[PDB]
């Protein structure tokens, strides 16, 4: 039965992602982390969720909880989650990453690592997202090559990185379908005169805004007509839930980099 | 090589646009072209209609008077006049594409039966996007329409007379279709009034009437906490010319049969 | 500071007005009321909504806690609101109602009662939705003689009635900005062989799916472009923050009758 | 009549002018200019348009042909515009302006001129933005200062500048009706860590595809609702519509800085 250490417990996410595995029966919350500087060290991760007392409370250093936890579930900052991977590797854990924002190089090593320490990394837990992708994949065969390629996203008001991680998945899936690079065509701004659109360019446009918890559209666009594939989330529990799940789920398997279409079984859609 | 067309209702929005599409298929010569016996465009040319030069092939009342000068009929007018047209084909050994959507069921079967001795292409959209479009929605269906609720929602323009769009149909049994049910055992199409709440397994339209909106369609899966819209819109009517001439062109080998955009463009 | 009542503070409705008036920062939570009947008389309005204790329990009646609130906001049922109408005439308080379904001898009641106490009443209490009633009249104005209105709501699947309220409320501010009665030219339905749009009509077209909280869009279309405004609630908190928003206002207000438009000044745009 | 030179007469808008203006039974088409490289010199404006033959050529310079006409429409680009805007001043022309993608030392230029020459300039000729611009107005003074403001557009894959000249109109409504100026607020790209959100930015996101002839949506997102003001542009001949209906209502007008407002009359919206 898989043990769970939540990152970065007080965040959004943190606090869905202890009550997500609180509720699921096939796993046991065991352990919380925060920022050494945050007041929040030393609380209950139950007070924490508005849930009772869980007898585990919350500390500045998963090292310290080695032995209570199998599973890390990590939806913090990128540097942090660098710090949880090698705690990984050293002491044989496994982790769900959900943090977004990480520059090239540092999915390199994530991607190296994941040789040795089993890992879960996508940029979105929900079972819609994880559909639209092969759903892009499919579209991108049809489509891509002669179409225009453009992706939208929007997100409330607090996120601190663009463009999304899950519009970046999208990007990668379309490109990766068509045999190419996204960083090859993508165009992440537009300001003055930028010329006619190129024909490969894959172009993002980005909304920051209220309480939007994610809202993600991805155009082919032909003269005369078009196709747009878009996904909406509406509870951040549905991320959780999806996350708890490909803990449960990494708990029972070696080493390797998975995503969230292998712990679906969505590969061969 | 050269497929020789007749274009039912040249004078029709749709019309005009496969009179243009047909001359700009090289594979596809215009030939003959129809219209109302009332109708004041009788006897002008094609040409002229779609506004590219004299085609020196004009308009007439029926299509019966130029059965040497064509070898496949494209119809996009109206049930019965289709209708019409589909029984010229079996008297005269020819072929037709069908466009016209509003039939009633009794009038499907009988497109059917005589598809059993002719060509016959019929689809509810001729562009390659919703066709796409259908084949995402049976792998959508699959993973999400157990757990979800469906709905369809369509606009068009505010000449259409047809509701909801033979299109917007098409979707709902495409997703049917790939959950193993039949559309007519699950459709809503109205609701007014107290409804009750939403049944499982029911899958709603909903219908726009506006403008003139060539044609956007969304399929909707939603759940607790998240949703999926697949979404297509049309921006020009030559979309579906085009995509029509091109089942024309690919009909005119073919021995008798019911055959769809499918078939046309071996997206199975 | 402004000190609130909340009516039927355990309800869908109530619950969220507590929550609301915390948040606000110009009002107190002071009292809330339930029915005698009600087993949650006695707890903490904090406890309620899940905002910790905030010192305050449920009462049975409240004119019990007559001295701690000025203005009492009311999403009940007719006769309990007409009670506590009856309640602020005798002792010197004021009402924002939020109850709807009142018969035409009741609504002539609580005019009556307006003339000598401080009154909002209100058949939709979001800022935003109000904000669109205003827009739609003046997009009816400059486009709908000659343009087709369509009005086309979402809603989650537990809805029963279609179309909505508000969408219903939508079609009237259109109509009546145009000298028209909605049921004159509302289209709620169109299956089969339906002919070519009427010239005046208004469509209404009603999604019901999912959890979906609200969204309304009505469109003026023409030959060449169209305009859209469009509402969407996110979290039905945004009833209640408005309907704050108006106790707020209300208070230290003579007596009168006043609606959304009052509070909002919408009238001077 | 009004004698209409049409600037740019073979671009995507100058073919649509050319018959706008033939069809409008007020005016005339009197001339028309291409760049001096351009092959379409020296072709009939008619056949340009595919409408018969007007027996009136394209000319590389519209100082040629000053005696034929009394209004120039100019949806060119800034320094070709520029130029006429100058041939207007030395000859007594009037103009209308349609160009996008100025400086602001442009525009200052342009209201020089304006005050000797009679100018419409407008970023957007269709009813439905102009209509849109008094709506954003209205909705800014009510929800503006507490609500996250985003702006969104869709244009084809020719347009070379980005944003578009309307989304910046559309940002200067707003702005302008807070007591601000766009350009202190506004947001046009986000790319990497771009921390959280401001309260005051007004964000810009830029979608390229396909045909698209034009769609806007201004937001106005608080936390629990937002509200969409959404325009879209199906043909470009309601843009050239309404740029010959402006000149035919510009001729003979003083000199003075108009907009599609003043044409309309909607400044009392
Ligand atoms: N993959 C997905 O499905 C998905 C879904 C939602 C959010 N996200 C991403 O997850 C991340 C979290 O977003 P959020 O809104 O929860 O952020 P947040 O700001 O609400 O929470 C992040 C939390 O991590 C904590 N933290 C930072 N550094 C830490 C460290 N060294 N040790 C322990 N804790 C630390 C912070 O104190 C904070 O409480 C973001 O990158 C976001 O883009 C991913
Ligand atoms: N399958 C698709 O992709 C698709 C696309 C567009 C339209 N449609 C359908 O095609 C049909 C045509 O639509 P439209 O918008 O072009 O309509 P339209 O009314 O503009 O044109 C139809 C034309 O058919 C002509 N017509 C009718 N009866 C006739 C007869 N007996 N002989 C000769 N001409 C006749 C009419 O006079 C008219 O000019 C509709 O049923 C519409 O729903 C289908
Ligand atoms: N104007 C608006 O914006 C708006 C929006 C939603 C609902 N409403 C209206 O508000 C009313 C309440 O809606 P709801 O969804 O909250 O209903 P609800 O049934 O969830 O809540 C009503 C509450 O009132 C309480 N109540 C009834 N009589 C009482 C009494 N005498 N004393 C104390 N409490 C009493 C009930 O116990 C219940 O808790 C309805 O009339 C509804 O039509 C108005
Ligand atoms: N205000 C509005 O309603 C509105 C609507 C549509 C487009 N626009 C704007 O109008 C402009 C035109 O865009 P378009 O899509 O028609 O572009 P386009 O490139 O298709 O057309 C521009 C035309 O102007 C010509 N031109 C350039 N310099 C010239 C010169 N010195 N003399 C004569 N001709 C010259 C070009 O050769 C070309 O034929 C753009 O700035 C666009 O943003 C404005
Ligand atoms: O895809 C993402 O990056 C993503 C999903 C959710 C969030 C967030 O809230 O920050 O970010
Ligand atoms: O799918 C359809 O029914 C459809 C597509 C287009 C039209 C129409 O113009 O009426 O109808
Ligand atoms: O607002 C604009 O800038 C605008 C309107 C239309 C176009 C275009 O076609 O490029 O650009
Ligand atoms: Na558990
Ligand atoms: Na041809
Ligand atoms: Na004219
Ligand atoms: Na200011």
């Amino acid at each position: 039965m898989v043990r769970i250490a939540v990152a970065g417990a007080a965040g959004r996410m943190g606090r869905n992602l202890v009550k997500a595995a609180h509720h699921n029966p096939v796993a046991k919350v065991a352990a919380g982390s925060e920022r050494p500087e945050s007041s929040l060290v030393g609380v209950d991760l139950g007070e924490l969720c508005g849930e009772g007392k869980f007898d585990v409370v919350v500390c500045d250093d998963l090292a310290k909880q080695i032995d209570q936890f199998d599973v890390i579930i990590d939806f913090t900052a990128p540097a942090s989650t660098l710090n949880n991977l090698a705690l990984c590797q050293q002491y044989g854990k496994s982790i769900v990453i959900g943090t977004t924002g990480f520059t090239e190089e540092q999915r390199e090593q994530i991607d190296l690592v994941a040789q040795q320490v089993p890992v879960v990394m996508a940029p979105n837990y929900s079972v819609g997202v994880n559909l639209v992708f092969k759903l892009l994949e499919k579209a991108a065969k049809v489509m891509g090559d002669y179409c225009d390629i453009e992706i939208v996203e929007a997100h409330h008001r607090h996120k601190v990185d663009a463009p999304s991680g899950t519009a970046i998945g999208m990007g990668e899936a379309i490109a990766g379908a068509m045999g190419n690079k996204l960083s090859d065509v993508a165009v992440y701004a537009r300001e003055g005169i930028t010329g006619e659109r190129t024909k490969d360019e894959i172009g993002f446009a980005t909304i920051r805004a209220g309480d939007i918890v994610g809202e993600h559209t991805a155009m082919f666009a032909d003269i005369g007509e078009r196709v747009e594939i878009t996904h909406k989330a509406t509870d951040r529990m549905t991320f959780a839930n999806g996350a708890v799940k490909a803990a449960v789920w990494l708990h029972e398997k070696p080493a390797g980099f998975y995503t969230m279409t292998d712990v679906l079984g969505l590969n061969d859609l």
